[PDB]
């Protein structure tokens, strides 16, 4: 470039390329002859061949070059084990590993971490030395949660970042296009080969007005989530625009983008503006803010760019919301959730109140919660509900501890957890309830699908802002309304809660903390990575079978799934995180949470030759060692949720060939294709009704598998009738080669020596 500004402090030699962004935007701009949205500018500004790339929203697969890769320790293991199989020497773009997903909440900060490190020394150590070996930066356990370390250190306007986590859109709060992927997408960028992405549509949400009172940034995506729903954002990027943008802070902007993962959006982004400039300078990146100020026409939407749908939200009419209890999109004003709870049969007294995580743990957030705590304490009140605080990073723990917020929150009775996901992915030894107990918990997180936080199917979880969680945790009931209601203080007087006031960023600078990162040594030409051969924690990958050149006749249906089938139903979290680097060990959780349309139950499918009902994993393995290839049949938005590539490897390992659904979620469908399976959707969703557990399917036409050509499937019913349906797919000729080779990885390897 002519400028020479580093990407971050951890890669001083790797410089931001806005000259390249601008050359490619301008190449593109002139083929297209129209105004581009901001996400078109950053996405198309990162094409590997802008002159030849065919660009059609919701139609072409864009071939991109991401700037940096970020991995999280529950998905970095499989990501690094597949990278280890590419055979490549070192990674090709800046990459980092963050250790946040294997630390369980039990006693508090310090104690839960010493136990995580003892318990997990094998995995942490594989990650650290594979880091030292292949050049990936390593954030040491307890250092923070990946989306917070990224926003505070690695995100900047104009970055195209990919992370092995669904909540990676968090970065859009700093004007970057940060998309979540499975580990095999991460090894493509890391291997140096172009990454593909189906050209997104752009939903535009225009923000008008200013935020007030109890209303936070969190509210804007709770309202939008309710407006679009879980199915609403699939295939698009939500771009936020309007006067109202400058009324939100950078970390508030990151809250909104972060929760956009729950409506199925490819990512979410906000335009470079002064709030982001400010945060850049307060997080030690004044120079990124200054460089960006000179490339500002490339970091805002063009005038009159076109959104395929526009949603208009008035921040000034907006008022506090609590979403749930079993999806992020049943939206409620905080004002009404009391009544709905009693009309509906929802536990009214709030059991545990949880604030924090990477969605709501900025200094601003911690401060507004403390500004509510400070008033209850000022009337000798304390938390009527159990209360936990999770800092998203060591830097946020260190700075809020120092500016006093952390003690305020201990004084109303909160317990500060380790700077790790903890109860947000379900990594929580909860004890106040009995299992099966019916109870209500309120968090400031994002996802509140079933059993996500404690695996108690009957726990009713609502998500809202940290300030409303504190206010409702002192109250101990969903019946309470902060805005309106009075509290009886220790002294017998009533008073009400003042809407919090708080500094957006520290008056002072931010305390980084001690000893959070391990640099890769460009030194250790002799760094060695060893997976002990008999480890129950880690296992080297073994190449999947290449395709047989034949059609898939007489496939047995392992399970026909009724309803919602999220990646937590396919590959559960909680206790299976322990085996996230061991494929034949986590495979014993294949589809145990899914509902079998035959008997309305989970984990009891009927074995075809023994005619006895039992676990799905077992039955699949049965089929496998008997030579039975099988298929999974699903309903809408299959593979919905978390990025877990183990939802695609695990059917591949137990002998699955195809998953035929009415619709797939984005990240799950890339992962099926990457692992050599067939993701197929019905060309008519009414055909899901022609297929029964007992039918055998033949998928025909693999021989002349073509982009756009649909596949013909013959349904063979027990009485000798058969039916023929058509099945569509989104395989381009790049993905058909992954199919052929048996996985994308087997293909990757054919491009060297075969
Ligand atoms: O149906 C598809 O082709 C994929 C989906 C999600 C995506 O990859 O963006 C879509 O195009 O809507
Ligand atoms: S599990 Fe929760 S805290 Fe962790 S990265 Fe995901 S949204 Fe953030």
């Amino acid at each position: 470039q002519r400028a020479k500004v580093a990407m971050s402090h951890f890669e001083p030699h790797e410089y931001i390329r806005y000259d390249l962004l601008e050359k490619n935007i301008d190449i593109v701009r002139k083929r297209l002859n129209r105004p581009l949205t901001l996400s078109e500018k950053i996405v198309y500004g990162h094409l590997d061949d802008p002159a030849n790339q065919e660009i059609e929203r919701g139609k072409t697969y864009l071939r991109l070059r991401p700037d940096r890769v970020a991995m999280q320790d529950a998905t970095a293991q499989m990501a690094m084990l597949q990278f280890i199989s590419s055979g490549l020497p070192k990674v090709a773009v800046p990459s980092t590993i963050h250790c946040d997903h294997l630390i369980e909440a039990q006693l508090g900060g310090e104690k839960d971490l010493r136990r995580a490190k003892d318990i997990n020394q094998e995995v942490y150590n594989f990650l650290a030395t594979a880091g030292a070996k292949y050049g990936v930066g390593f954030w040491r356990p307890g250092s923070g949660i990946i989306h917070q370390i990224i926003l505070e250190n690695y995100a900047y306007p104009g970055v195209l970042l990919i992370g092995t986590d669904s909540h990676t859109p968090n970065g859009g709060g700093l004007g970057g296009i940060c998309i979540g992927v499975g580990g095999a997408d991460a090894v493509d960028v890391m291997a140096g080969i172009p990454w593909e992405l189906k050209c997104p549509k752009v939903i535009g949400v225009k923000l008008t007005g200013s935020l007030s009172g109890w209303t936070s940034p969190k509210d804007v995506i709770l309202k939008v989530a309710g407006i679009l729903t879980v199915k609403g954002g699939t295939g698009a990027i939500v771009e936020y625009h309007g006067p109202g943008v400058d009324s939100i802070s950078c970390t508030g902007m990151a809250t909104i983008c972060n929760m956009g993962a729950e409506i199925g959006a490819t990512t979410s982004v906000f335009p470079y503006n002064h709030r982001m400039k400010k945060y850049l300078s307060k997080t030690g990146r004044a120079d990124i803010a200054n460089l960006a100020d000179e490339f500002k026409d490339h970091l805002v939407p063009d005038p009159g760019c076109h959104y395929d749908q526009v949603i208009e939200i008035n921040l000034s009419e907006l008022k506090p919301h609590i979403n749930g209890p079993f999806t992020p999109d049943l939206a409620h004003p905080v004002a009404e959730v009391g009544s709905v709870a009693e009309k509906e049969g929802w536990p009214l007294d709030i059991r545990v109140g949880l604030i924090g995580s990477c969605t709501n743990s900025s200094y601003e957030d911690m401060g507004r919660s403390a500004a509510v705590a400070k008033q209850a304490l000022a009337h000798g009140l304390k938390c009527k509900s159990q209360f936990t605080i999770t800092p998203g990073s060591e830097q946020i723990r260190a700075t809020i501890e120092r500016d006093g917020y952390a003690q305020v929150l201990r004084d109303v009775g909160g317990i500060v957890l380790a700077n790790a996901c903890g109860p947000c992915i379900g990594q929580w030894d909860r004890k106040d309830i009995k299992k099966g107990e019916k109870n209500t918990i309120v968090t400031s997180y994002n996802r509140n699908f079933t059993g996500r936080n404690d695996a108690n199917p009957e726990t009713h979880a609502f998500v809202t802002s940290p300030e409303i969680v504190t206010a409702l945790a002192i109250a101990g009931t969903l019946k309470f309304n902060p805005e309106t209601d009075f509290l009886t203080g220790k002294d017998g007087k009533k008073f009400k809660l003042e809407a919090p006031d708080a500094d957006e960023l520290p008056r002072a600078e931010f305390d980084p903390g001690q000893d959070t990162y391990q640099h890769p040594p460009k030194d250790s030409s002799g760094q060695r990575v060893d997976v002990s051969p008999t480890s129950q924690r880690l296992q080297l990958l073994e190449p999947f079978d290449k395709w047989d050149g034949k059609d898939l006749e007489d496939l047995q249906i392992l399970i026909k799934v009724k309803g919602k089938c999220t990646t937590d139903h396919i590959s559960a979290a909680g206790p299976w995180l322990k085996f996230r680097g061991h494929l034949d060990n986590i495979s014993n959780n294949l589809l145990i949470g899914a509902i079998n349309i035959e008997n309305r139950k989970a984990n009891s499918v009927r074995n075809a030759v023994t005619q006895e009902f039992g676990p799905v994993p077992d039955t699949a393995r049965y089929y496998k060692q008997h030579g039975i290839r099988w298929v999974v049949i699903g309903d809408e938005n299959y593979g919905e949720g978390s990025s877990r590539e183990h939802s695609a490897l695990e059917p591949r390992h137990l002998g699955g060939r195809a998953i035929i659904t009415k619709s797939f979620a984005r990240i799950h469908e890339t992962n099926l294709k990457k692992q050599g399976l067939l993701p197929l959707t019905f060309a008519d969703p009414a055909d899901y009704n022609k297929i029964h557990p007992v039918d055998k399917l033949t998928i025909q036409g693999l021989k002349d598998f073509a982009p756009g050509k649909p596949l013909k499937c013959i349904i063979k019913h027990p009485n000798g009738t058969q039916e023929t349906i058509l099945l569509n797919h989104t395989f381009n000729e790049t993905q058909i080669e992954w199919f052929r080779a048996g996985s994308a990885l087997n293909r990757m390897k054919e491009l060297q020596q075969k």
